[PDB]
């Protein structure tokens, strides 16, 4: 089982004029595209490493392997948590969760929004699930550190927040990227991840 | 290959009265045999997500294996770092370059004693070699981080100063530890890891 680069699920510009083109082309042809074949290239270490017991070798590819990994498992949600057919407001069972962990539709954005703007450098803002209380969390991630595999949490929707995923549209003003992208979130995708959390 | 506890090279009296007999027999047949399971345990667990490709897994299965691994690798070196025979000061090349790097034999022991002591929670104090400077360093690590593999530098003096290492004995007074554990230093140990590091 050797990972992949999946394609975008939409044209480069599908999601115009809330990302733009560039972005998205240079975000999924080269930063993710790196993401896997750096993973494919820590892992094959890693499976050396660990065939010889060799625990130093091991522990010094866990930056590269969380970094590589991370990214590759986060820009691969990412893709699917947007979408040409998304914005608006959730419904369902989804909508019910969100009004009662949240309060409102509107609060879960501003608190999704704070914990994404409030991450000082590069990072991840997530809406995930806790399967031990049975109700959504929302939590920042450092970096390319995933969500399930540093918090436990089930990715329900990311945000990227690295300065590559704006810069070229939206400069250093953060906040106008976090209400474009608003208008392109696939409920539809986040909704089946959250249904396959209950059963 | 399955990780083992390796003997000790003395008997667990052998450090008296600078390091009791119940400490090294709790530190070793408890605290590192704990190092030794929960590490094989989590070897396994790795090479079972990277054959079905499951980064997450392997991303979350990191704390423990640092952890576990470190305490291996960590406790391993310093059980040689000591003899009954040991004490006194190094000769020959090893007191060369102390002197060259540190300004004398007595401004080490101030400077890695400083940091030992210096060192907030649990942790390690090393002196370390640095292959690319080509000179010593001293450096602290948290918990059981190990200095190889997460800062590059060569192993090659290793104080544990995790309150296990001394409580029994010295309770809260870890400076009293740190003077004593000078008179079992094993310079014979320290300068075979410094002359492999030699060509
Ligand atoms: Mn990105
Ligand atoms: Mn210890």
């Amino acid at each position: 089982m050797k990972h992949s680069l999946p394609d975008l699920p939409y044209d480069y510009g599908a999601l115009e004029p809330h990302i733009n083109a560039q972005i998205m082309q240079l975000h999924h042809s080269k930063h993710h595209a790196a993401f896997v074949n750096n993973l494919n290239v820590t892992e094959e270490k890693y499976q050396e490493a660990l065939a010889k017991g060799d625990v130093t070798a091991q522990i010094a590819l866990q930056p590269a392997l969380k970094f590589n990994g991370g990214g590759h498992i986060n820009h691969s949600i990412f893709w699917t948590n947007l979408s040409p057919n998304g914005g608006g407001e959730p419904k369902g069972e989804l909508l019910e969760a969100i009004k009662r962990d949240f309060g409102s539709f509107d609060k879960f954005k501003e608190k999704l929004t704070a914990a994404s703007v409030g991450v000082q450098g590069s990072g991840w803002g997530w809406l995930g699930f806790n399967k031990e209380r049975g109700h959504l969390q929302i939590a920042a991630c450092p970096n390319q550190d995933p969500l399930q595999g540093t918090t436990g949490l089930i990715p329900l929707l990311g945000i990227d927040v690295w300065e590559h995923a704006y810069y070229l549209q939206y400069k250093n003003v953060r906040p106008d990227y976090l209400k474009a992208i608003w208008n392109v979130i696939n409920w539809e995708n986040v909704t089946e991840r959250y249904m396959a959390c209950k059963k």
